[PDB]
Parts: structure tokens; sequence; C-alpha cells
């Protein structure tokens, strides 16, 4: 149930030099709106500048043409706003433009697209969009009106709350990694929608947003006694920021704190440690004892975070059987799975036991609700 607050603060987590860009951003809630930790932050993004004169300049318009869809008049530019511009084209798309196309060889080449194979690994294996057809066929016929219906409506995005609530209630950060490259489609240079949206924003500027509680539970155990196992790299260190300051909170209301390990992976100390002083302070303060994994430091071999965990193992091992929870963000593609499989070698080499039994093993601590992930794909 959106609502429209205040950026409290804004800036950049990477150090100057990084090629990379990594938000971290305050935002103020509104006395209807709370938050926990583990929960995430919907954003309904505006589309950059640059998309929206894309779609301005391919049908000659005027971005405060005032215009009528058929039923208020709104601006062409306001328009844009409420749609998707690069999702991958749909065959309904595929076929409307083909219905407009007076070049045969260009329509022959739209129609090839429905197939099977080709729509498989020429538009969603690239992520080809309407809109890159649209400029790729300035003689398809296609009118704004008609581009703007076909198209979906702007979907939320979610981030993961960095920050606890016990430290202001009304307050939460988030912290977004800021997607960029060579598009895939081979149309330029590709920005993805809400974290370049997040990534403009400043001190002052409004952003329309919701608390979104995930459907599996991110939570800190009940008792801040019982230990704790946190695999985050990069941006998947966010939630655990959240669970370090609750903790940092807990213990200054006179509670005992039981272990709490944290491995961060980046490529280096001189770019994208994000956090650093803050989590180097909560280790000094026994909030958690911090394992970093450095994958692009010239003469060391590239290290992950489950090359540390598997040198770990017996410990973290030792910690799970006595009632640890374990707790998995970031990227859900790659590094989730790599990290579960070590977890599961390490309990089968600890245990002299078989891989079914370690995965049997891993089953039932995800049942008792003690194994939690926080992952996307990227
Ligand atoms: C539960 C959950 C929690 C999350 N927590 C966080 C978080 O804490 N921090 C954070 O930064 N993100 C988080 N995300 C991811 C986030 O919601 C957004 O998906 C991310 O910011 C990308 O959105 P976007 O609008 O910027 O890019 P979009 O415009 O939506 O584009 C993203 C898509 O573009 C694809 N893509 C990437 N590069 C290219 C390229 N060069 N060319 C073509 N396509 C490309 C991606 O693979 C993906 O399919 C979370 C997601 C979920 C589901
Ligand atoms: O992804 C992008 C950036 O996200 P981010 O900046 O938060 O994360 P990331 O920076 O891409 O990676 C975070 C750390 O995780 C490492 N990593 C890459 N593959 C891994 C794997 N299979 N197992 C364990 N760790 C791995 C990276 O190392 P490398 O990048 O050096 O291999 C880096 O050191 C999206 O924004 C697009």
């Amino acid at each position: 149930g959106a609502f429209s607050t205040n950026v409290v603060a804004s800036k950049e987590l990477q150090q100057p030099g990084s090629a990379r860009s990594t938000r971290h951003l305050e935002i103020e809630l509104p006395k209807e709106a709370s938050y926990q930790e583990g929960d995430h932050l919907g954003v309904i993004p505006r589309n950059y500048e640059g998309i929206v004169n894309r779609v301005t300049a391919r049908f000659g318009l005027d971005a405060s043409q005032q215009i009528r869809l058929e039923a208020k008049t709104v601006s062409v530019e306001e328009l844009l706003q409420y749609v998707e511009l690069q999702d991958p084209v749909t065959r309904t798309q595929l076929r409307a433009m083909a219905a407009k196309t007076v070049c045969p060889p260009h329509k022959v080449e739209l129609e090839a697209l429905l197939e099977k194979q080709a729509y498989k690994e020429q538009v969603l294996a690239k992520r080809l969009t309407m809109l890159e057809l649209l400029e790729k066929y300035p003689a398809c016929e296609m009118k704004f009106s008609e581009f703007i219906a076909l198209l979906p409506s702007i979907r939320p995005r979610y981030y993961s709350i960095s920050s606890s609530p016990r430290v202001d209630e009304k307050q939460a950060s988030i912290t977004v990694s800021v997607v960029s490259g060579e598009a895939w489609s081979g149309y330029g240079e590709y920005k993805g929608i809400a974290s370049n949206y997040l990534a403009e924003l400043q001190e002052g500027d409004t952003i329309t947003c919701f608390i979104s509680t995930p459907q599996s539970e991110f939570t800190l155990p009940k008792d801040p006694e019982t230990p704790l196992i946190m695999v985050g790299p990069g941006t998947g260190v966010a939630p655990f920021r959240g669970f370090v300051q609750a903790r940092k909170q807990l213990k200054e209301q006179g509670q005992s704190l039981g272990e709490a390990h944290l491995y961060f992976g980046c490529r280096s100390p001189h770019e994208d440690y994000l956090y650093q002083e803050e989590l180097e302070n909560a280790q000094s303060e026994g909030i958690i004892t911090l394992h970093t994994a450095f994958s692009r430091m010239p003469n060391q071999p590239k290290t992950y975070v489950q090359h540390v965990m598997e040198q770990d193992g017996k410990k973290l091992i030792e910690l799970l059987d006595q009632g640890a929870h374990f707790y998995i963000c970031g990227d859900g593609s790659q590094m989730a799975p790599a990290v579960e499989a070590t977890l599961m070698k390490s309990y089968a080499d600890v245990h002299q036991v078989s891989e079914a039994d370690a995965r049997l093993w891993l089953q039932q601590l995800e049942e008792k609700g003690r194994y939690a992930k926080d992952v996307w794909a990227g």
C-alpha cells in the first residue's frame, strides 16, 4: 500500500575510482508504516530521462505534449512513467510491429522472431525490447498510442532493508547495486531502471515505496545468545547490516550476545568493501566476527566466501550442531548454490556421512526455521 515520502540521504558506498556503483539511501517512514529486520522496501521507480527521450525521438513527439488515450489529458513524458520500457519484446508486440511494417524484408525478420528457437535465443536470451526494434525499424508505422497500450505496467523493485528499526523505527536504509553494462541486445549501453533511478535521487527528493515482509522469514533468532552464521558478499551484506544494528542495540540494552560470524566478500578493500568501517567497528565491539574474502587483489589468490567457509568448516558445523541459524543473502544464481554446496560438504566431512545425509541434514535445518535465504538473481 504505497506511500510517498522523502529521501533523507543518498550516497556512494564504493571508493573513488571504482568502475561500479552501490548506493546507500535513507528513507523516512510515516506514522502508519513500520518495519523489522529482514523486511524489503518495494520501490515504484521512474524511467530515466535517456530512455524516455528515446521514445519521444522515435515517435517525433515533444515530451510535454498533452494527450488523451481511449480518459484524462496527461503529458507524453508522464504517460511513459507508467509502463515498462525494456522488457523483452512479446509475441503480441512483434505481431503488432509486423502488421505495421511496409518494408518487406523487415517484416520477414520480425515474423522470424516469433518462431520458437529465434524467440528463445534472439529475444529472450538477449533481452531485445520493442523500443530497440522500433529504433531498428524507423519505417515501422506503429503509433505512440498503440506502443503505450501494448506495454506492461511499471513494476515495483524490492530492496533488503539494511537498517534495524531499533535504531530509529521511522527511518529505513537500502543498499543498491547500480546495474549498468553494454546491453545484451547489442543496442548501446544498458541501465537497470530502478537502480539508476535510486542512484539519481538526492536528499530532499520524494519516493513512492512500501514495506514488504518476505514469504520466507529472515529474522534474528529470538534469543540473542543463539549463534548465527551470515553469508552475504557484495550487496548481499545488506540485511545483515540491519542484524548488526539490532545486535548492537540489544547489547547496549544489557543483553548478552552469542557468536555471530559474518562472511563478507568483495573485489578489493580499495574498491567495494561496503560499510567496512561500521563492520570493523561492530567486530571491535564484539557484535560479530568478520571474515572477508577478496576476489581481485594483486598477488593473492581469488578468494570467495565459500573458500573461507570451507577452511572454517569444523567450527561452522559445531555451531550449527549447537543450535546456530544460518543465513545467505545476495546472489541466488551462482553464489548461494555454491555456499550451500560447501556447507553440505563440510557437514559430510565433519560427520563422516554421505552427501544424501548432508542434504537431508540441510532439509531438516530449513524445516526447523534455521536456514534462511534472502537471495535474488542478477
Ligand atoms: C527479494 C529481493 C531482494 C532484493 N534485495 C536487493 C538489494 O538489497 N540490493 C539490490 O541492489 N538489489 C536487490 N534486489 C534486486 C532488485 O530488486 C532489482 O531487481 C535490481 O535493482 C535490478 O532492477 P532494475 O530496475 O535496476 O533493473 P531492470 O531494468 O529491472 O533490469 C534487470 C534485468 O536486466 C538484466 N540485465 C542486467 N544487465 C544487463 C545488460 N547489460 N543488458 C541487458 N539486460 C541486463 C538482469 O539480468 C535482470 O534480468 C532484490 C531482489 C529481490 C527479488
